[PDB]
DNA sequence: ACAGGCGCCTG
DNA sequence: ACAGGCGCCTGT
């Protein structure tokens, strides 16, 4: 849609375009309905280099952090190289510090503990793992390591369509077992979760948000939320799970990715030094040598002052396994370095340090995006817990696609008497 | 090309 | 507990 591209990033607008950074910013103050320091935006550099361990594990290089309680909207952009037009700068990310009460997240916390560490079945994902299927950044202990939780519908290779074609009412939230009431209680969490962040999609990221909504009255079987407007239809939960690089493919194109972090009680003040802590990671991407207002003294001050930490190399002893986890079917410790990934300085590494509560935005099927594995995993008193809300594409279809299946499989009866 | 996936169903 | 069916698409 322009007279200005392979390797300058993946483009797309409905999170946000502009000609410029200031243009963004427009954009940003019109959506929040704020002006000034409640909105911070910070330029970053795709580069196509990702950042990772020794051992191909998640690494950081730069820390995004909170600059006070005043900033209210963190905007990650991309300027890309070479272009003039109207859509010259993207947005990337969208972070709201402030984006659900402090008592539900508080009261969120300890509650989807509780309940996933005694019934949660554990949804095995292919970023679970590094490439070679051997790291343990989960933790080496079944009853304690990070894990990924799925809720809500998903798409199927099998049907092309929802999982739940062939359901007879199916379960949203299953837990081990068959415990109704448990599983009742987790329902009300997370939808009225989707409920409540439904509107932030909207104000935020209308556009996206829009997409997400063009077919809620087509299959609202597979849509979660109690309200009008139902964006989203799976979620899953992270339990100081370690999201090793990768894209989140089954979602559908043009929409995003709703992330709401709640964290461990020793980390939910603004001044403060947690015993440790879970980043999100974009490892195609550099920082940019300046600030949103083009100042290079600007962004050197946020260096100094913490509020773009400069992280430096680190060699730390990890367990790797004697054997690869198998597809679909001991250890030792290993040094694991990050030296190589710091001495290139256009190996990428961005990363943000969401806080309790916060909700952040991106186009998680496009955006290459990780998350820092912990010291300790420990889902039964995790780091830090994430809620992702999202759509899987081809979930269009009235009561997750029954129909369109038995029709498929009446096809098969026309076939057979011949 | 092609390995491998935020699976669930009947029997 | 199990076996066997239904098969799409993306990064490379
Ligand atoms: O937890 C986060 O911040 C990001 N999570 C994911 O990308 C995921 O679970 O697929
Ligand atoms: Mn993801
Ligand atoms: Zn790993
Ligand atoms: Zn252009
Ligand atoms: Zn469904």
């Amino acid at each position: 849609s322009c007279r200005c591209e392979k390797d300058e990033g993946p483009f797309y607008t409905h999170l946000g375009a502009g000609p410029n950074v200031a243009a963004i910013r427009e954009i940003m103050e019109e959506r929040f309905g704020q002006k000034g320091k409640a909105i911070r935006i910070e330029r970053v550099i795709y580069t196509g280099k990702e950042g990772k361990s020794s051992q191909g594990c998640p690494i950081a290089k730069w820390v995004v952090r909170r600059s006070s309680s005043e900033e209210k909207l963190l905007c990650l952009v991309r300027e890309r190289a070479g272009h003039t037009c109207e859509a010259a700068v993207i947005v990337i990310l969208i972070l709201v510090w402030e984006g659900i009460p402090l008592s539900l997240a508080d009261k969120l916390y300890s509650e989807l503990t509780e309940t996933l560490r005694k019934y949660g079945t554990l949804t095995n994902r292919r970023c679970a793992l590094n490439e070679e299927r051997t790291c343990a950044c989960q933790g080496l202990d079944p009853e304690t390591c990070g894990a990924s939780f799925s809720f809500g519908c998903s798409w199927s290779m099998y049907y092309n369509g929802c999982k739940f074609a062939r359901s007879k009412i199916p379960r949203k939230f299953k837990l081990l077992g068959d415990d109704p009431k448990e599983e009742e209680k987790l329902e009300s969490h997370l939808q009225n979760l989707s409920t409540l962040m439904a509107p932030t999609y909207k104000k935020l990221a209308p556009d996206a948000y829009n997409n997400q909504i063009e077919y809620e009255h087509r299959a609202p079987e597979c849509r979660l939320g109690l309200k009008e407007g139902r964006p989203f239809s799976g979620v899953t939960a992270c339990l100081d799970f370690c999201a090793h690089a990768h894209r989140d493919l089954h979602n559908m194109q043009n929409g995003s990715t709703l992330v709401c972090t709640l964290t461990r009680e020793d980390n939910r003040e603004f001044g403060g030094k947690p015993e440790d802590e879970q980043l999100h990671v974009l490892p195609l991407y550099k920082v940019s040598d300046v600030d949103e207002f083009g100042s290079v003294e600007a962004q050197e001050e946020k260096k100094r002052s913490g509020a773009i930490q400069v992280l430096s190399s680190f060699r730390r002893k990890v367990r790797m396994l004697a054997e690869p986890v198998k597809t679909c079917r001991g250890s030792d410790e290993v040094w694991s370095d990050s030296e190589q990934s710091f001495l290139d300085p256009d190996i990428g590494g961005v990363a943000v340090a969401p806080t309790h509560g916060s909700i952040l935005i991106e186009c998680a099927k496009r955006e290459l995006h990780a998350t820092t594995p912990l010291k300790n995993p420990n889902r039964n008193h995790p780091t830090r817990i994430s809620l992702v809300f999202y759509q899987h594409k081809s979930m269009n279809e009235p009561k997750h696609g029954l129909a369109l299946w038995e029709a498929k499989m009446a096809e098969k009866a026309r076939e057979k008497e011949e």
